[PDB]
């Protein structure tokens, strides 16, 4: 039922030029798609906004698409209260040498739990703080500032053969100035 | 508490004639239950006989507050479960089963997990569908409530969880009817 | 049109709260047949299903407009028959036997008589009865209605003519119930 | 030769938004259409404006059609003055349990005669009052708050071969915004 | 230790007129008494704060008595943080085809808990929100917008030859206009 | 449905001195009785609103009393449609010659109807004008100037054996001044 | 409208004969109601309950007890006196010709309003007991008939 | 806060079968405290003790004696009349129905608050004395009850 915020330091990411003043209006999309399952064995992924899959499927039909808010939720699951666990979130710029494993020796890499008799286990927010990065997603001329989402594992000792929580991630982006695609 | 964007409905306008006050009548009923088994529910206020035996008499409907209730029972205590929720318009290919992979998604358990054992209000901020629910014509924004929990690893007898749903509705131009 | 006397019946007042707004609503019903046999029809509002079916979900019901309609039928233009009628509080030892022993008597006729085949309007100056109907108590100077006619000379199988009642009124204070 | 009105309750029906103030310019038409006959048998019908085949015959070639005015009458028949009857008329939403044979148990419903050598015998006019339904016709999306009439009756004793009373209804209408039909 | 209002709607019921401005003094006490019991077996009852045995053996000595503040508690016994249950507290006119069972498909029904090794279990008032009911208990002229409290259960697992649960429940009336009685 | 004056001439009844200026208040009650029928055989009576039955059951109980106003109705029957006939109506002081045989020879005494496939027939008022006599009725002297009325008629050639018309006459009166009878 | 006064009395009941112990309401009181019938509304004024010794008496004396109480009120006709407002005398040689007994109706104990709109239930109730032992004679004891004034308005369409 | 008041009337002892005679105090007095305990405080107001003659008494009639007299007072139930406010009649055949006997009880002799927060010893006491000798019967020949009103206050926790 919270949010916590990881501290971040200003760097924020060299963008695109601009026309006269929004040459052309936009639209403001919400989306929230799955993340990551964790449980079923030791995992470790690292996500781009730029490569996600459900992302593109919205950002696909357009040339000019920048975020606005975006968010990272930890949904628990019904078990867990017994075989409890830890993530390892930490928001960054796709381009650098973190990697799942190390989620801790960056910054705001942070450490949790869910779970267990003791804890009460509720939704945890971690907002990304774009301030950190570059907002562009698709643009004209790529970027490599792109927010990527690190969050890792270490393998459970009771492996269940279905979830033990969801890294459910959702916000909003402004797609603009069309594209053309297929049909 | 669900978030949501700003989504609403527009509606057909009234003549300036003058119109017959109405009563805010209140509701409240049993949408579905929890622990049986694989409960995928959808369930639209446009058509649950509860509202309609209260939408039947008259011809001008409006929602005004509406709440979904969760509410837990005695059993989570001991063997919990997950279930997912929000609202969403009648039209959306929303399937319970991503009842979290649209924007709004909501989760969370109830059950031996430390002050599971309580009462969740989630209501639906009525600008995200359409004010209305019984006009001279129909419309689509209706909204539509959905939700959803696993095969229960341990089925149970009896529920393990409601999910009333309650609200307040203005009626109006009285439907002439055979007494 | 019924002669009556000012003869209004007190009733409740509400507390400095506030009251849930009402909606009007219209009603108008069989209330008896003739040319069958001997009809003494007795009836009195408060209790004739009809309107009940309309207070049952409320709890403050209040009258507006009642009037009571005498029809004929294609008979009477053959073989005529009179009726009685009258406007009186529940409480009146009337006896439609006596329709019109009593002030306010109205007495015509209607059937093969010139211009007897017409409709008649006769209501109820609620200023003579209990403008209320169904409160936090019961009344007794609710309105109940009353007629007769002989037993026909000559009988038929159907009707010479109806006596619908018809009517509106405010509903308020909706009850609290089980959806 | 003489109008009666039914009693009707403000229930105006919601309609269809609008342009600019009145887009297109429009025309009054009048009509006047046969509704039903009497006395042949047990008549007990129930017509709307909406699928009145003349009716549409009009509207047909238009988009948006509203009334404006809608009379019932009632023809009495040479005859009648021997073979009286009674019909029971009552103007309501065609979105209604209103049947024929109740159209008594309703509201406005009210009962008549015409015939027999005691009344008089002349034309009777129940006007429609259209602020208790939707006076819209045809529009683009259709309602279901349309003017039905009902009346309804009971079989005669002696039924003759030709009618004993019509029912011509007829009224204003305002067909706008055209169509494109066949030729 | 807490409270938790019942969702009510403005119905407030017509009482009985009045003298000059107030004839009579009154006084002001106050009360509380046992609801019901829980966990024996499956309890459901209602009870009419008009049939109170205790009330009225203080309603008794008068003639026009009225409430002022009536609440509804809920106190848990030591047990039950092993035998858990549910309670389905509402407040309704003894006037109303509301039972125990529905306590739900009604309105202000609110489900509960108690007991469990998660919950911390302390008492739960849920006032009696009078503008919903008549005030007036005992007066000159019955009425039947009574204050009945509802509140149902199911039966137990392990019934317990001991309570599980109180619902006692208290508040204050104004007795005055004297009465007459034996001694 | 209908009513039509008596012509008659100024002669109003002297009556009792007086108190104060109204000594003790008093009520208006109404009252409508059967005054007889006709139709069955010759029928010929006059009735005294000071020995009315009726009208004394209600005179009974107090020592002052006037009438207000006093109504003559005749209500027609279901037959006469068939066997008409002929009534004799005239208001008069009980103190008078006048006999319902020349109910003609007198003064207002009028002539009707009621029947026959020709007429109408609805009922009849024919109002008692006071100013004609002695409005008090019960007083502590007796007058002679008491309204009586007359109207008479001839046998009919059917002689059914249900009445063919009543003379229902209905008024207001104005008792006062208590009486003490027995209970 | 304005009401008018009226006057009433009339044989409550006899505790004379046998065991003679009931209750009276003014509200089904027959005389009453046969007075009151006319009218849609009437509220009560001066009333009081009498006592009166017969003839007798002075052979095989009895004793009454009276106590006025409202419509509800638990009051047993037995455990009267023990109400306030009950009294008890004897009768023969004690007292009887000092002006009757005479006991009064306090109406700021009860309500009025014999017969309105509704259906109050603070209307009056007489009480009385004897017990009628020694020798049952088949003519009566006592009276203890009722009387008093009473208003009543707002017309009401009756019978005539 | 504001009392209200309240009437009582209780049967307060029988002089009549064998040699009554006795003190009755208000404080003990069950029926009042009955009445008294749902209120911190309560002042006395109007009261009076009544006398009642039985059916019989014509035949063995008696004598009794009352007095009002504060709780100390070495009031003797016989040196009874003896105290100022003491009086005696005789019952039967002498005055029997000229509204029974009545025996006011004055407040500026005793004092109140029948039960405040204190235990004041000038509440009333009731005093009597027959001696009934001749033919003892097991039904009473006389009731001498008590009534009257009494303001009360301050709530106070109880029972229920």
């Amino acid at each position: 039922v919270v949010k916590v915020k990881q501290a971040s330091i200003p760097a924020p990411g060299s963008i695109l030029s601009q026309p006269n003043t929004e040459q052309s209006p936009a639209i403001v999309l919400p989306f929230q798609f799955e993340a990551t399952t964790f449980g079923t064995a030791e995992t470790a992924a690292q996500v781009s906004l730029q490569t996600a899959d459900p992302i593109t499927k919205l950002t696909a039909p357009y040339r000019h698409a920048q975020i606005v808010e975006c968010k990272a939720i930890l949904t628990p699951t019904d078990l867990a209260v017994s075989n409890p666990l830890t993530v390892y979130l930490a928001w960054v710029p796709a381009n650098s040498p973190a990697t799942p494993t190390q989620i801790l020796r960056v910054y705001g890499g942070q450490s949790f739990v869910l779970g267990g008799a003791i804890s009460a286990a509720k939704t945890i927010e971690v907002p990304l703080n774009l301030d950190s990065v570059n907002r562009m997603l698709k643009d004209s001329v790529t970027y490599t500032d792109t927010p990527k989402l690190l969050a890792y594992s270490r393998a459970p000792t009771n492996p269940s053969k279905i979830p033990t929580a969801s890294i459910q991630i959702s916000g909003r982006i402004r797609l603009s100035k069309p594209m053309l695609i297929a049909n």
